[PDB]
């Protein structure tokens, strides 16, 4: 395929995605707030447009890899007159509702809009491990599918432009919270003079087992949550809530951040106050859904 | 080995541990606040002691599998006169300083004390996947190591009775916080009518890759944290903090718990306020260590 592409935003992700698209035989025209940053991808065959307008006018497909959606408006507002007849593919983090309004902004300027959420770090872009969530108009996705697939295995979720964003934010909810918990635990262990080089392999070793620890003895958390079925015979909210209390207590004594473990503690407390101490830990979702 | 064992506390863990010890040829005498709960392990060859005193006097080794350390005091207070010359192995969650004081309480009553933290759910007890952290007097550990290994591969951390507890609390810090994040994300996706049966495999599928997504592009977090090395070339705190902001925003709009994502958000905010927006995410540990 030789569809000409425009890519705006040359952080690590933009640079890797440009390279992937070049390697697959696409002309790529790039633009960046900091043009010096384009030197690498220019050496690989990208063309540096001088202006956002020139960049947009060089592609059927305009991909954004920016910190947030405000950046999309910042860069494209001077170029709105050149959007008509093109597809904007925004591969940036923001809220679902910002995303939906941006889709409408695109339409108003005569363009189509696809939402994407890239689910791997830069070095994995364009590899068999890469995958990207997409939502928006099916015909628009299908038109550009072969081009986009170069970045990573596409997972089209449906018509709502906000849905791929919601999925990205949910994934990153788990990812960033997990990472914070690793740093929290590493700090906790640090207060007895355990180094991060010692603690992090222990912690990561445990994290590796989590899918299997969740499956043990025939538990199947998702379908169980859907059924309002939370049997506590292998672990109760009382018992795991006690541990959340112990983590808070240990954290208080350690002089470290209390907000993360207290949020977890609060999940258990709500379930107990609502009379479900005997239930499995999945019951915490009720109080999370309705605070 | 046929060392006689006493095990107090017959939740799922106590029952599984009793079974494992029986299968390895140990006499096990059990006691429980709710004796009816012992029926299963009695059918498998355990002897139900009538009283805590009788239970303690039947074993060289007294294992506790109780919700917290207060329970240990509740059950053993009437039996304190029978502790002398025995080893108490507490496999219960509590704070490190509660644990240390408990060790001294044991010594005062003429017993030795070992701290243990069991790192797998009940169905994995006694399997090749099982492991348990231990701390306390090395000679006491070495004496009972043969018996204890039946429950799971022992990981002795040193002399401080509080250290295996600190490690358990740190592990459960990661585990419970991760679980809370899964339910948080599942709730978030629920607000667009995505079922938990759909969302949880996606989220778990991402979590599966975390031990490897952190290694992409040659990152080695632990040693790097020890070296105060936080290069931001593949991901910055500014960019990941923006995503934390987006999760909070999405969560606010979704009507779900804000405390968990705001805790994570605050980790990023502190790093930026302290002038490290350009750094890798690991830098959040500084603000966690010193709130
Ligand atoms: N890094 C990852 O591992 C990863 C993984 C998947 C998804 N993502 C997402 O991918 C996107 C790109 O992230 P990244 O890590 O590659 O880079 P980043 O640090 O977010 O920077 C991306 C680009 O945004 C530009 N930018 C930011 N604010 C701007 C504004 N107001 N006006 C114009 N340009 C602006 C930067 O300009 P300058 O070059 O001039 O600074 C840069 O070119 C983000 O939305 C991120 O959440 C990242
Ligand atoms: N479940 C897991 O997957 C898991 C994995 C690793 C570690 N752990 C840890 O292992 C320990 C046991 O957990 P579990 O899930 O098997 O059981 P649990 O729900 O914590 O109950 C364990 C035992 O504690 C007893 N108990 C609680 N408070 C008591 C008190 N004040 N006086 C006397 N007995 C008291 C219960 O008595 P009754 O039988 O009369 O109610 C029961 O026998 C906990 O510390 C937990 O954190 C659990
Ligand atoms: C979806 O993957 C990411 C999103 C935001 C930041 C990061 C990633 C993956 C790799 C990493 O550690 C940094
Ligand atoms: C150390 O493993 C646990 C501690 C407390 C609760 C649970 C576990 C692991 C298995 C599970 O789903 C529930």
């Amino acid at each position: 395929d030789r569809t000409p592409v425009t890519l705006i935003g040359l952080g690590p992700m933009g640079q890797a995605m440009t390279r992937a698209l070049l390697a697959a035989g696409h002309p790529v025209t790039v633009w960046n707030r900091t043009p010096a940053r384009a030197a690498g991808v220019v050496a690989d065959g990208a063309v540096l447009a001088a202006s956002p307008v020139e960049a947009v006018e060089a592609g059927d497909l305009v991909i954004l890899s920016l910190t947030d959606y405000q950046a999309m408006y910042d860069v494209l507002e001077p170029a709105t007159g050149s959007l008509a007849g093109r597809t904007v593919v925004n591969l940036s983090s923001d809220t679902p509702d910002r995303t939906r309004a941006a889709a409408d902004w695109a339409t108003e300027h005569g363009a189509t809009f696809l939402t994407g959420g890239v689910m791997i770090p830069a070095p994995m872009v364009g590899t068999e491990e890469a995958y990207v969530y997409y939502s928006g108009p099916a015909e628009v996705f299908e038109k550009h599918r072969t081009t986009l697939t170069v970045i990573g295995a596409p997972r089209y979720l449906g018509e709502d432009t906000g849905l791929a964003q919601l999925m990205y934010q949910a994934q990153l909810d788990v990812f960033l919270t997990t990472l914070s918990s690793l740093m929290h635990a590493t700090a906790l262990l640090g207060t007895a003079g355990v180094s991060a080089a010692e603690s992090m392999p222990e912690l990561i070793g445990m994290l590796r087992t989590v899918p299997a620890m969740l499956e043990a003895g025939g538990e199947n958390p998702g379908a169980d949550i859907d059924a309002d079925k939370h049997p506590g015979d292998l672990s109760t909210i009382t018992m795991m809530g006690a541990t959340a209390d112990h983590i808070v207590g240990a954290s208080e004594t350690a002089g470290i951040d209390l907000a993360l473990p207290r949020a977890v503690q609060a999940h258990y407390r709500r379930a107990i106050e609502n009379g479900h101490g005997g239930d499995n830990w999945t019951r915490i979702i009720d109080g999370i859904r309705s605070p």
